[PDB]
């Protein structure tokens, strides 16, 4: 039930801390990975929303071989978050799918993030053209506005198993504590009875904090922290202490 | 609506760090009230169950009076926990209510434990005698087997409420992840419909760990460390607690 990139096992243990790129040109994106030097975390991933010229595959090719360069050694996601989810511009599906194509077969990315409603035939082809060249795949979903249900957050996640991803992963907008409680109730429901892989759960915003902070519990395999958002360093001290508890 | 003792606001802020003091005899009373000193938490709480002169009620008092001056400014809990709700010794009902008089009315401790089920005529007298010697009233409730449903846990708090605890308090046993998230919903589910005063939860054991850092999110006033199962490493539980608070 597990998921190895270069050496960092995804799934077991303590969950996993993802740090995130988002710079809008070379300059800014080679300053930022100088600054993660100092930092500790686990998963690069570039927000490639951030970045402003998107439209060039060349742009972004060359920017993601600037970050393979950069940390070499560290298992790097490539994430192009839609303006549709939450991203900070939008894409036509046909770039989105292009980028990702690309970025896959350029060898320069260990994961790729797809989002599980960009369309059942781009989702699967794009699944299987990552898996033929050795990527994993974090199939996504997001609700910046509301907390499903339970039974909804878990049939995407039951669903996102079904078209092959290595990794599910949910986030969703807390409106209540109640609806943190929900969003727990459906990673645990997973973690006990339906995965059979990693997945990745979380409740945003301050509310749902706790959600970041309680993976190895409820059954969420990595978290986001920061260089409703965490310092990296004070993520993993809680992650430690709940671990040896 | 809160409990504030010596400048303490208790159901405000992070949740209080309450730490158990349990000396066999007098010496190690001693011994463990000067080293706790050094520790930092909130609430000392002496459990007189771990004493092993309770049948002398002046070895009783003159312990918890060696706890008082070792740490004159601190919120000090006096609780007896009742063998059947998980203590490590059988005392009569009559033997466990003098105890607990005799605490009151001694002015050496700002609190008591006084277990909900202990029956509810002597509940009450029990709750307007210390209330009568200003004396605040954490009143309890175990489940070291199983964990309730969050209806039966909430009936339970509100009964606490109803016979006039300054802060009901009940810890339960998970036997799984899910009935750890039972406890929280509880714990909700008394922060937005039913508390009129601050509540402390807890689901035990290491499953029900995290119950014990999320205080502040669902609503547990106080959390229990360890100065040397679930009760964390107090400084660790200190540094989870500020880290959630200020996240
Ligand atoms: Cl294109
Ligand atoms: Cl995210
Ligand atoms: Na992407
Ligand atoms: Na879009
Ligand atoms: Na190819
Ligand atoms: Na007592
Ligand atoms: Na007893
Ligand atoms: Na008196």
């Amino acid at each position: 039930k597990t998921v190895t990139v270069k050496n960092l096992i995804i799934g077991e243990g303590m969950p996993k801390i993802i740090v995130s790129l988002m710079g809008r040109d070379i300059n800014s994106v080679k300053a930022e990975a100088l600054a993660y030097r100092e930092a500790t975390f686990d998963i690069l991933e570039w927000r490639v929303d951030h970045f402003m010229d998107i439209a060039s595959t060349q742009s972004v090719l060359t920017a993601a071989r600037v970050i393979r360069d950069a940390m070499p050694d560290i298992p790097l996601l490539f994430t192009f978050r839609s303006a549709k989810e939450g991203g900070e511009q939008t894409i036509t599906t046909q770039h989105y799918l292009t980028l990702n194509r690309a970025a896959i077969d350029s060898g320069l990315v260990d994961m790729i993030d797809l989002e599980l409603f960009t369309g059942d035939a781009d989702v699967k082809a794009t699944v299987d053209y990552a898996h033929a060249h050795n990527v994993y795949v974090v199939m996504s979903n997001h609700d910046f506005h509301q907390t499903p249900s339970a039974e909804e957050m878990v049939l995407r996640l039951r669903k996102m198993q079904a078209l092959g991803a290595d990794i599910p992963k949910i986030a969703v907008m807390p409106q209540s504590k109640h609806d943190v409680l929900t969003l727990l109730t459906a990673t645990l429901e997973m973690q006990q009875h339906y995965a059979d892989r990693p997945v990745i759960t979380m409740s945003m915003a301050k509310e749902g904090v706790i959600s970041r902070l309680a993976g190895e519990v409820f059954g969420s395999a990595a978290t986001f922290g920061a260089v409703g958002q965490i310092a990296v360093n004070d993520l993993r001290s809680v992650l430690m202490i709940l671990h040896n508890a």
